[PDB]
């Protein structure tokens, strides 16, 4: 399993600022062991494409069900592959409890967007009230089955598990903690779905990955990579991209 | 007060067809005495600024209520000033009803997006069970108020009366009933804002607009011109646009 991660800029940039920030990862040495994608804001994935070099991703942070239609102020997997952009970021908790997207709606985003061709690295996460009443394994499981039930083809799907208490908080998960239930969430994709599945997809973990926190996350055993935030607008981005080494 | 033709694209067009259809505006004999806009995709928002003549204005079709932040999938007034786009389409019916937007959400965000100092292109509209049981008027002052005690300057405030039973159905307003909640809402205007702002305010008409039914409605004295969705992605437009013709 290669070591996959992936910038999430959220809603930050300009043209200005992600041009610097887009050189300074191009000329950069980065690990040839480690597949790179930044998550750029809509109105910057064509002009992020134009400026990467190529053997680093690019990826949307959202995408409607439905290539076409009445559906204003949304964007649809055809659009996206039309910029060439080949991943997309679905169910992240941000999209879940603060615009309300359901799991049956995450679910239809997935099974479209892979019908499309993109890839898709799709969030799970308990929140904190949620973990305190012991109940973390429950809620990942129900919100891994919804996506996995949309999928065919694994090949094509990153899972990230991002507890909502740690998504730019700076309480980190601690190596133990993303351990147990990356390797938890491993379990279920071998019970429920295949050995073959469950030893070749990235698991990878967000919230509050840092350079200075990412290598004892790295060496746990579970742990596929991350989904960096905050840190994916500074100069350590390299330092995680490069965190095995 | 100058007539205003806003082009509505959804979630619709790739770089090839939105080329298309630019190259068709950019060679077209448009009213001297019309604005246009058109609404493009946030993907295709800085393509279509670079493309399009720069008589013709662009606007995102939707936004959100902070300049950065937190929020994946979302962008910003600043974003989309950054780009060369000058107006916002803000609580549009499709956002509101299929995507849950509120109006306490449609005003915080107007209010952003007019101190970041984009135009806004506000919409309003009530539904058909709402028309039927005599309640228009209330419905769509309720709406209006949610955004006029969120704007400070009205110079940049452009109103879109937006029926919603009339939004893609085929089923347009008849001259007589736009013209109606059109006069409705300048009087509204000018008891609870004022007189100048009245006088001033673009109020525009969408749902259904057609090159076959727009000379009709824009000769209505009340309607400053119209918000047209798919209508707009047509050569059509064109007429529209010159509707006073």
């Amino acid at each position: 399993r290669k070591f996959f991660v992936g910038g999430n800029w959220k809603m930050n940039g300009d043209k200005k600022s992600l041009g610097e920030l887009i050189h300074t990862l191009n000329g950069a040495k980065l690990s040839a062991d480690t597949e790179v994608v930044c998550g750029a804001p809509s109105i910057y994935l064509d002009f992020a494409r134009q400026k990467l070099d190529a053997k680093i991703g690019v990826a949307a942070q959202n995408c409607y069900k439905v290539p076409k239609g009445a559906f204003t102020g949304e964007i649809s997997p055809a659009m996206i592959k039309d910029i060439g952009a080949a991943w997309v970021i679905l169910g992240h908790p941000e999209r879940r409890h603060v615009f309300g997207e359901s799991d049956e709606l995450i679910g239809q985003k997935v099974a479209h967007a892979l019908a499309e061709g993109l890839g898709v690295i799709a969030c799970i996460g308990e929140k904190l009230d949620e973990r305190e009443a012991g109940i973390t394994e429950k809620v990942v499981f129900e919100q891994t089955k919804a996506i996995a039930d949309n999928v065919k083809d694994w090949s094509k799907v990153v899972l990230a598990y991002e507890p909502v208490w740690a998504i730019g908080t700076g309480k980190t998960a601690t190596p133990q903690q993303a351990q147990e239930v990356h390797e938890k969430l491993r379990g279920w994709l071998k019970t429920h779905v295949s050995d073959a599945v469950a030893q070749s997809t990235r698991i990878i973990y967000g919230g509050s990955v840092t350079g200075g926190n990412c290598k004892e996350l790295a060496s746990q055993h579970d742990v596929d990579g991350f989904l960096v935030g905050g840190a994916s607008l500074k100069p350590e981005f390299v330092d995680i991209i490069n965190a095995k080494h």
